[PDB]
């Protein structure tokens, strides 16, 4: 990840952040 840290389940496609 880069924008929104992908250190949690939510970073599957962070809507508006890290896809």
């Amino acid at each position: 990840g880069d924008c929104k840290p992908c250190m949690h389940p939510d970073c599957r496609f962070n809507p508006g952040r890290c896809r």
